[PDB]
């Protein structure tokens, strides 16, 4: 249904145009590739990869940007507006915001040293957003491994997809508030999570003091913070996962995910192969095609009023 | 004048007693060895190693604890009170607070994996403190290399002493406010200090955002944050010094300190030898002997009133 050749006639250069805007954005924000792929994920899981997260509040829309997993966390929306502007300059009224987020995810990976792959295209933009569904279905960093598997299975993604796509935390940032439960009073025990390397526990206690600003951020990958590579996995082997849901892929007793982690730690090309296949799968969740929905002129609004 | 045998008759076990209290304190604070040696340094440079920093405010004392280099920064005072209590239990009215800080510095180094050495003893406690002199003579983390040399030379410490004793930043913590000038607007240039490794610049920008809490802390030694070792020096070789005054020992054009840094990076035993000799020198600054001055019963007060 989707196809990488979808714009071969109507906007032949679209992927180069998207790439060029992100290359420009990287001149002022080294974090932008990570934030963009996160926007694609947070779109896909909420009624499908349909641009829904990009809509702002209006008379009829309650934006997903203020759902708990997005509020004061999701970012890159002005850079998305810049990608859309550049694409509308070359090919007006052709390329949906849902597809711009998909291309931007892939180019963000490749520009960060990760794999490239042909991006299936042909998605359309939704007219609706659903903040309550975003609260419900976007996984929390406090989920257990079995709960993470369930959350992914509800989207049609399996255990391999969970491990491979969690490797997107090979770059990017996380605020104290998303892991500080591991530092002082883990699972109501009164003590730190023992699956955190003690040196990392001390590092994180330094920057996330118990009464402090829970918005302060650290690198999700303490080893190669911007490079898209397999160091996320080898970090888990030494208990250097930052989120509880990162370390659980390795440290959970009797988990089948442990072997996948150790494989991807030892074989970056195996990780990259799985990560591509999983991204394509994630990119095909709940998509609007034919027509269904529309091609927005402005990613933040439906075409016409509210 | 001072001698390691000063208490051999009057308090034969004093160094073991001090060691045992710090070993106990380490059960609840991994940072305590670093904070204690810093207190010894901040005592020595202000009218000499005479306990002056330990006095609290009174009718007659304006405490050095609120001098800019100490205020909301110096710490470990309750642990010092605990050392004094333990020593007064075994040997009442014998061991000065000035000597307790000297022994505590040395034992803090050895317990952290550093060298041990025989500690010259026989110092007495001052009746006075001088907050203005502490503001003037304690070196700022914004000094240039030539200004650091001058500051040390004013205390009788030479270029080797500067480099060796700066190695005490092989452990311990520094707040954002003491290096964040390197991150955004360095020396009025509007740009970051280019002698900061770019990966460390990104790490430090994450935790010290430009309008944020300047009290947040990071490790002075990003490689071995608690181990007393030569990694402080090898960090400078890769531009991983946290304070401006750390990186300048390596990166300053035409500095004679560069060779000392590279030597200590390659030869931890050479660092340890120099560090011992420098500590003994620092420990002999401005000391009261015979007593002159007194042996306090309580480190925070002069004996008797105010
Ligand atoms: C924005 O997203 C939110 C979150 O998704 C949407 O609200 C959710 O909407 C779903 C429907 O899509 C609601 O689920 C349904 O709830 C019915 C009532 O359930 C209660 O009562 C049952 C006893 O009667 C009890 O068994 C339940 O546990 C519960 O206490 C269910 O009858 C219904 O089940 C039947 O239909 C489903 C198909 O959807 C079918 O699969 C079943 O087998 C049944 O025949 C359904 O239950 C579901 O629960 C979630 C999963 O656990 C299950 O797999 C599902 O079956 C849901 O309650 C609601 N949540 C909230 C928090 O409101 C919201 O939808 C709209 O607004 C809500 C209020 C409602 O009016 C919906 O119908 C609207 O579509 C989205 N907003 C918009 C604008 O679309
Ligand atoms: C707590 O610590 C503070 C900080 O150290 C103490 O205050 C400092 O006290 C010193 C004296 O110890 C003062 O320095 C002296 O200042 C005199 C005046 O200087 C001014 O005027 C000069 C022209 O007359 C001009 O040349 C100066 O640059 C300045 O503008 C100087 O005359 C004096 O120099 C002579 O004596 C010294 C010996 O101390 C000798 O070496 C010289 O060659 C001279 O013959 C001296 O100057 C010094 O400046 C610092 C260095 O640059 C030099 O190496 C020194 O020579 C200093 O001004 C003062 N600082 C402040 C901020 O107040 C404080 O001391 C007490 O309180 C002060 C107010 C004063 O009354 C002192 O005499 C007190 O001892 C300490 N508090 C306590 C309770 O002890
Ligand atoms: C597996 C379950 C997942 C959980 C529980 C989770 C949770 C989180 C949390 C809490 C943060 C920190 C947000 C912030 O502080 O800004 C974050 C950041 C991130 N997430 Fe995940 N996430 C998961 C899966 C994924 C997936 C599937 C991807 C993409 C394929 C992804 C990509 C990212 C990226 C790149 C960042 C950094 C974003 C930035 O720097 O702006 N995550 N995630
Ligand atoms: C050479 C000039 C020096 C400068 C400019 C300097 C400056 C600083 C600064 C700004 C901090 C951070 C304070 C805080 O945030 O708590 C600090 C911490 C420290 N200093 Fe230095 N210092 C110097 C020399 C020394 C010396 C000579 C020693 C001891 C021999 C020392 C031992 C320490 C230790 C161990 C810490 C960490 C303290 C803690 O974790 O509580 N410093 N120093
Ligand atoms: C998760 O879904 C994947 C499909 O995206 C599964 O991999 C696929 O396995 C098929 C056989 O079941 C095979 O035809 C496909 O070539 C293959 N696709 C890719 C991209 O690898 C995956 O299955 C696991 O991994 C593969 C390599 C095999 O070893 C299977 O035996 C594994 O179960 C699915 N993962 C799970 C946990 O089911
Ligand atoms: C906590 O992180 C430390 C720093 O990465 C880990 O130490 C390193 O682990 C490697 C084994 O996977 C080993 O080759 C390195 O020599 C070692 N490096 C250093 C500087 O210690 C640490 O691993 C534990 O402690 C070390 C001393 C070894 O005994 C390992 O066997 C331990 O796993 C990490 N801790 C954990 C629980 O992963
Ligand atoms: C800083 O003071 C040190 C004394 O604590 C000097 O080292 C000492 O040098 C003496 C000859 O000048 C010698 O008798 C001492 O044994 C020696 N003490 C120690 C502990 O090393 C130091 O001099 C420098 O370092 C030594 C090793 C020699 O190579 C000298 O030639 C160096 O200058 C003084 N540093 C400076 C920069 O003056
Ligand atoms: C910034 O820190 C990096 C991480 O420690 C430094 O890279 C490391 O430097 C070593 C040379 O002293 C070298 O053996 C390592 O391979 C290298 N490690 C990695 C993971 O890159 C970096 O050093 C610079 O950049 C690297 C790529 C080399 O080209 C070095 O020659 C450079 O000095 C540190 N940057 C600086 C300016 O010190
Ligand atoms: C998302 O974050 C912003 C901060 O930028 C919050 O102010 C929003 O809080 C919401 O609106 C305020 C005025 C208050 O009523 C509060 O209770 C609401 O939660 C926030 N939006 C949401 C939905 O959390
Ligand atoms: C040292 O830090 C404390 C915070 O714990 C400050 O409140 C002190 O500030 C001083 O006293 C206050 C009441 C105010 O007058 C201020 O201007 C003073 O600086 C501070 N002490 C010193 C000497 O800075
Ligand atoms: C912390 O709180 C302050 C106070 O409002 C706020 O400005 C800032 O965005 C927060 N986050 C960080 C990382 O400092
Ligand atoms: C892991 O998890 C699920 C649930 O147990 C399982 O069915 C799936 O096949 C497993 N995957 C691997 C690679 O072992
Ligand atoms: C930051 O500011 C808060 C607000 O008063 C304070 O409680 C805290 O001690 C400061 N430091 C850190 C590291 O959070
Ligand atoms: C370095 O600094 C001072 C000032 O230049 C100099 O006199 C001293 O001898 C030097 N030390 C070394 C080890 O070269
Ligand atoms: C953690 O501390 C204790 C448990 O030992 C308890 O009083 C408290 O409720 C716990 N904190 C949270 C957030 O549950
Ligand atoms: C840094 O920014 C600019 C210099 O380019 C200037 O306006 C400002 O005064 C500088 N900041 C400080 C603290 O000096
Ligand atoms: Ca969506
Ligand atoms: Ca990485
Ligand atoms: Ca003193
Ligand atoms: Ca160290
Ligand atoms: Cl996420
Ligand atoms: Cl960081
Ligand atoms: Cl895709
Ligand atoms: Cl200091
Ligand atoms: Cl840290
Ligand atoms: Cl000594």
């Amino acid at each position: 249904q989707l196809t990488p050749t979808f714009y071969r006639s109507t906007c032949p250069n679209v992927t180069s145009i998207v790439r060029g805007v992100i290359q420009d954005a990287l001149q002022t924000d080294l974090r932008i590739p990570a934030s963009l792929i996160r926007l694609h994920f947070h779109d896909c899981f909420v009624n499908g990869c349909d641009g829904s997260l990009l809509l702002d509040n209006s008379d009829t829309i309650e934006s997903e940007k203020q759902a708990a997993p997005n509020n004061n966390s999701a970012r890159g929306f002005d850079v998305v507006d810049n990608i859309k502007t550049a694409v509308e300059n070359a090919c007006p009224g052709v390329v949906s915001c849902a597809d711009i987020l998909t291309i931007a995810a892939e180019q963000s990976v490749w520009l960060s040293g990760g794999p490239s792959w042909p991006v299936p295209l042909g998605r359309r933009d939704s007219l609706t957003a659903n903040r309550t569904l975003a609260n419900q279905t976007l996984p929390s960093p406090f989920l257990t491994l079995d709960q993470l598997k369930t959350d992914f299975s509800d989207q049609g993604l399996n255990t391999t997809d969970l491990v491979a796509l969690s490797g997107a935390h090979t770059f990017g940032r996380a605020q104290c508030q998303f892991f500080s439960q591991r530092l002082y009073n883990f699972s109501a025990t009164g003590s730190p999570d023992p699956t955190l390397n003690t040196t990392l526990l001390e590092t994180l206690r330094n920057i996330c003091p118990q009464g402090g600003n829970g918005s302060t951020i650290t690198n999700l990958d303490q080893t190669t913070p911007d490079a898209f590579d397999n160091k996320y996995f080898s970090n888990l082997q030494t208990q250097y996962g930052i989120l509880q849901t990162d370390q659980e892929l390795f440290s959970t007793k009797g988990a089948n995910t442990t072997a996948i982690v150790t494989k991807f730690s030892a074989n970056q090309s195996a990780f990259f192969n799985s990560f591509v296949a999983s991204m394509i799968k994630m990119g095909n969740i709940g998509v609007l095609t034919n027509d269904e929905g529309e091609i927005r002129s402005n990613c933040r609004s439906v075409n016409g009023g509210a």
